């Protein structure tokens, strides 16, 4: 039980020394040299996030290219994401960059453009130009991240309406809007969107977060506008409002994975829920094995402090319990004052989670929820987790060229390194958003086919030993194909590292 | 499984109705007045929390007399809690009443009092004989609530380490220190402490939140400077470094409850490390039916924002999950901006967490730890709660006068309210600490000695009604003794509501 | 786990002291004397079984008679059982009394009753007069416990079929006739059980074992036949054909009971079968608490000799950890040579099997079975059982009237004796079929209405002192209503025998 | 649950095609023509049992002579099994060659071999030298298979006792003695064990029952009489009194398997104790994978009638739910009239129990107790049979010289055939005492080395289709090393029928 588990915990044993979880930092001013790049990720950083919310596809290029430089210095291969802007609502600019509203200021929202840049206290823009259809006299407009709320009490005309300021707050330029419990029907790819998107293509990026999925739909609307040279990217779909998570079964199942985006979830429904949607919604994707993100102020305070609150500190602890894969960094990382700290801290957070999490209860949780009879390569992959288990071994190893087999036995949760030997190095990339994954590039064309596996598998076992996975003498856990299958694996070995 | 019951959450159903969990205030300049108190209340607090590590006994003379007029007004029982300020090491005085370090500073600390006043950069004192006993070369000194921090380098001289600064920092007049890792030898109470038990006995408070608990031989000491006049104030023990967290058990037994006190603690411990004896603690208190207060930085942001952060909604919702019967809330309520609203929070979040809780299991995972054969009066209690489940009881009523019965039915973690009918204003105070339970006060000197039950019954039953936990044919879980037992209840009855 | 469990078996622990399963003896010329009667009680019989298929109404009073006589003498309250002849098929005489077929012999087998007195080796009447209706050519009629089996190979005319003999066998009067996937539509009641079963109501007899049930219908069919002063005798309905198995349910809700015939079962179904249908039947009853009796040939070789088989003993134990309340003796005791013995083995091997038997399992099986919310007399029965197990208490007593409460309880598979206290001398007989109960006599009009209970639970406490349940300073749980609810027990308490 | 499995239980639809269980046969004058060992190999019998307890050496030439040749006329591999006469206790004689006692006679007995050839009434010898050491007054000793007990009454000397006869009782010459509860201090082999152990080695037997085994150290001098050229013989230990019962952990270690021997213990013990021992020694036998056969009038009764008892039924269902690999027949096809039908109706019994069987709750259970971390083997045999649920594959193929990694996958109790491809026609024979197994031998002197296991596996899975465990497109788990493990299997694949 956990309780029995718990009871037994001690703060006083060794923890695990390979890090299973992975993190997700968000490239800004803060992080976005080479050098500050390196750092990240000697600090821990497994995937760059970009947001398109903000910066120019110069900014972002220059990200991306120096990503990839920093990674090459190192001899590691860090995933790219573009998170879209998506359908996105902002007010415009104020007058001195600055206004300050009282509880019961009455104040003019309109969507006229004529007041984009000349916003103040009685009068400013919202970017959305169906905002008078969208919301009624009676509902509330919700202002920077839910901070401050409007009611709305009459619409002037189709461009403005009259509204009744609830809270005291200061507004500065281009603040978010939510407004929750409104028809809001923008689309989920934008003309922005979609050249970014493309832009994304081109520059070849590994994973899409895409912001706001409410529908499968909306899934297959960025596959498409991603076209025929975008097909193996992954779709994450951020899941970030009511309907979101009302139909959290449906874009799982058409995504590649899930954020769980706290921010804008925590004001589109009630903040105290997103505590049971991040658990909802990171567990279902652990039975169907596919890669869940939490996102979203885990370690806030350490944007200007240089240790993080207790509340930070468990919320990251929880994450992982909870099952999720990533755990996500925005400004922590994109303008914070202690980026190389703050993914430092993450890391041991994460590594003491692991180290308190129940060895087999995943395992055997995942397992008993799997339809029967299983395809061939699922069976290999669980028992081969169940393998691992029994001998307790100090790695796996899996050959995959897709990823596919790689997050097959990852989503067994086993306590040991999954080393994946793989012939693309976009694979690499993709499967960091992968628990315990460590990834080998073994460059076919180059070294050759590999039919009976061995060279890949040597790779993988010098990997093992040199990197300090295992010696001489241990057992590992080898899963791929024998001589003649083609398409998945249907064998396991267990070998002794010579 | 927990991952079977997290993939069935519905996010958007109606919560509980009734929030079994216990929010513990702080008071303080934002909160001491009548009217700030009474919408404290309102709000959802159940127990006052005054710390004594500042403000004289006036000041808390004041909070006392505030508490109790403003409880009185609106009919409630409410806790009154002495948090001591407790023993303490620090470092001495400093010329010029300052300093700074740069990291690779040499610097001696010295037990030897002679330096107390005349700090320097090459050397400085702190207050704990036993120094040079308890850190070896190699080990660490923690200055300033572990902003700063020493390794030392070698002993000098039997009252003198030599230290190697670590970072950047500018110490002042006499900073707290820490001895991570170390074993420590205080005494349980001050002469402050003592002087502040002897005011908190004189004035009447409930419970003893006791500072920097060791070992169970300082809760003894606690308990021994109580007296016989405080013999019914509960203890509860503030877990604060390694040598409580090691001591648990011990600890436990000697307390009538335990705070993690994760402010101290994970200065004292590595911050990951904290997760990891809370989740441990918390159980612990659990499997031996004591209640237990998770504390600090729970709700942090809302000390300045209407609003808390995503870290701070899953850090709350998650002591609840771990088992805690009651949160708290420091600098949030004593000096915060926002003290009804963090309340109210952390109130729906409590609720929330309590309605995601998988019902049973807690029952299950807790019975099955007890040793057989039990007590009578426990069987009678464990067994009363699973009727309740059997039967989807809306409220049990039990007769306590020390508290007793109350606990260990709550121990069980039913999934309804614990009404306690009891011969004692102080048990109503005291049972705020414990998950669950509402109170009503029979008054035996003006209503009767009630040999036979009958009117503690009704009154029981009554409150059932009137405060809306149940109606007319619902059937209520009713647990005290036979006409003829005495001491603890032997009985369980299945009654409807008349 | 059963293998866990089993590995920790010993076969050098003390037996239970008290046996909790219950004896059903057939009586015939071994046993039908006052004296004979004695013995078998001595020896462990708890239900005397009159088996009406043989004997006259006359034979059966001299048991009655012989039964009560015997139990008065030795103050015990013995159980009697009326079996019912129902729709049974016989062959007429032979001439000489035997005759013998030999593999390939050509018989002639007519319903004409010309043919009854005087049959042979050629030619021989079978008393089922729609016989040519039944069976067809092709179909085969079992003879004899199914021992021989004859291929019908033609209709000769509408009262005579001519059969080819497939084995070698002897006959003798009067032996059965099995027809299995025959349509054979004789009445559950037929004129001579109508009769029985009138006799059974005017000699007060405590229970009906009611031949070849087939559907609830029937069942209704036998309760009508009772009429109205006949409506608190049980009726334990006997599974012995394909269609009772199949419509086991709606037979166990319609039932009071079940007995398990496995004699008639094993012709009518294949013999390897009964294995299957009798762990399924067994296990049904369990579930919505009704008695269930395991029968036939159960020692069947102590008919001749001293000592059972291998096979014999551990059927009785494998019937006992099945489930089954109680275990039945047929010739055994009705013939047999070692009327006494038998009895005596089958009761060390009932207590043997309740010592190997992991004490919770059942409680737990059972109650996670059952719907939520239950009635509160449930709530109160199972969790009384929980309180047991959870203080091992040594005894449970319980007030009942009709028997139900007992049986609520005895459902729920406590480890210890149920003693019931109860104002019915017909309660006490009936339940005699129920594991582990022991009745004591309450006569209210004797002894006064005892509306608080105290008079019939000091009976209990002290019949539980006098036969060596428990001592002075044993806790029992105590099962009753408080002093105002009627119909059921809303209450339970934990006492010290004083 | 068991209770819920029994409840689901559909007694009517199709049962398994491939019976699991295994039947040992006793052969003897109704079965030991080459034409009815035949019959008896057709009929079910997959191991022919030679009791040396009676016949001559020329006698058991002609069951081996004959069970070969009919083998080999079948195609089968038929294992022969050696079972011992082992030591014995027994009377002297008496004059005039028989004496009758009554219960309350005295008698005295004595180990005096003076009196060895002159029992009377008052006095007669037993040849156990240590008797006197062995039963202290107030113990029992039982002769003539316990059919006459006498309770000692006192030590007259230090080679005679007074005792007490129990019941009537007629004594000739040489009769049997059990000292039930007493330590026995016979050698492990007697004289004629020795020449019939050297006869079993010379003629190739594949198995000895060993009798009587009390000891480990008996086993091993078992082993030792068997020399180096019986060194690949299995011992299985047969379990006939306390002793062997008490020392079973390391009497289990010292065997290849274990015999529950329960004519003999059910005179040792107490009859009632023999289903706890049983249970007890399969379950532990089932823990460290090693055979068990449950022995002794399962079907007793079918000796002489063509059908079996319900409790003979029952006893063989329960002997497989109980967990064991094979049952056993005596005198019921040594002797019997029935051979073929009982050996047909026992296999028909094992399939309904095998179709009954919870399918993965053993597998469970014995994985749970297995010491982590396992050898890789074993991890590779256990997480195969995973696997093969986990596909539901209709049958596992496994290469095994010895047999280990055949006794290694049965341990896990798969509810598919395992097919054993083996290079040994030895194996064949010794892997009939284990479950699920079927054998097939390949040639490797006619075929070759087989290096690469192709040839073995393409031989085993077209066994697999031919003999009707699969066709094409079913998926068979294959487990074998790779191209380069010796000495064990670390291989396992999921493999689509060609
Ligand atoms: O806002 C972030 O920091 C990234 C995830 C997101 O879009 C959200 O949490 O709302
Ligand atoms: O810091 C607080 O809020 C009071 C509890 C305590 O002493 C601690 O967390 O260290
Ligand atoms: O036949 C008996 O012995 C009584 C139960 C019965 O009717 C049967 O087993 O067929
Ligand atoms: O008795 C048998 O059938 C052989 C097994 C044995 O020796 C025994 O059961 O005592
Ligand atoms: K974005
Ligand atoms: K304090
Ligand atoms: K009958
Ligand atoms: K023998
Ligand atoms: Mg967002
Ligand atoms: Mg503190
Ligand atoms: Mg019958
Ligand atoms: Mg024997």
């Amino acid at each position: 039980s956990q309780l029995e588990h718990n009871i037994g915990l001690s703060i006083f044993e060794p923890v695990a020394k390979h890090r299973a979880n992975r993190i997700v930092c968000t490239i800004g001013p803060s992080t976005q040299s080479v050098e500050a790049l390196k750092n990240l990720m000697k600090s821990g950083m497994s995937v760059a996030r970009m947001n398109f919310s903000h910066g120019s596809h110069e900014y972002h290029q220059t990200t991306i290219n120096n990503v990839r430089a920093a990674a090459a210095e190192l001899g590691l291969h860090i995933g790219i994401a573009l998170d879209t802007k998506g359908p996105e609502i902002r007010t415009g600019l104020f007058k001195d960059g600055e206004v300050s509203f009282a509880p019961g200021d009455i104040v003019c929202v309109t969507t006229d453009p004529a007041y984009e840049k000349v916003g103040t206290k009685e009068k400013f823009y919202i970017d959305y130009p169906q905002l008078t259809n969208a919301v009624r006299p009676g509902g509330s407009i919700y202002v920077d991240d839910g901070v401050m709320t409007l009611r709305v009490v009459s619409k002037e005309d189709d461009r403005t309406l009259k509204c009744h300021v609830n809270n005291h707050h200061r507004l500065t330029d281009r603040r978010g809007i939510n407004l929750p419990g409104c028809e809001v029907d923008l689309p989920a790819v934008s003309e922005k969107d979609r050249k970014d998107l493309e832009f994304g293509v081109a520059q070849g990026v590994d994973m899409i977060f895409a912001s706001f999925i409410r529908t499968a739909e909306q899934v297959r609307e960025v596959r498409a506008a991603l076209g025929e040279k975008g097909k193996d990217i992954l779709i994450i779909s951020k899941i970030e409002n009511h309907q979101g998570v009302q139909n959290i079964d449906s874009i799982i199942e058409a995504s590649n994975g899930i954020m769980v985006a706290r921010g804008d979830l925590g004001v589109e429904i009630p903040a105290e829920k997103v505590c049971v949607a991040q658990m909802c919604i990171i567990s279902k994707c652990n039975v169907v094995g596919k890669p869940v993100i939490c996102a979203t102020q885990m370690l806030e305070s350490m944007t200007s402090n240089p240790r993080p609150t207790r509340a930070e500190v468990s919320d990251v602890a929880n994450a992982v319990l909870n099952g999720a894969d990533c755990v996500m960094l925005s400004g922590e990382t994109a303008k914070g004052k202690y980026p190389n700290e703050v993914v430092q801290y993450m890391a041991r957070i994460c590594v003491e989670a692991q180290s308190a999490t129940h060895d087999t209860v995943m395992f055997n949780s995942i397992k008993n929820l799997q339809k029967i009879p299983m395809c061939p390569e699922e069976a290999v992959c669980s028992s081969a987790v169940a393998s691992a288990f029994e001998v307790q071994a100090k790695a796996m190893l899996v050959l995959s060229n897709t990823g596919r087999s790689a997050r097959l036995i990852s989503k067994y949760r086993p306590n040991c390194p999954i080393i994946c030997v793989t012939t693309r190095l976009q694979t690499c990339r993709q499967l960091n958003v992968t628990r315990s994954v460590v990834s080998v590039f073994y460059d076919a064309a180059k070294s050759g086919e590999d039919k009976d596996k061995e060279k890949r598998v040597k790779l993988g076992l010098d990997f093992a030993k040199k990197e300090k996975y295992a010696s001489t003498g241990d057992v590992v856990v080898v899963v791929h194909a024998d001589h003649s299958v083609k398409g998945y694996p249907n064998q396991t070995r267990l070998i002794y590292l010579p």
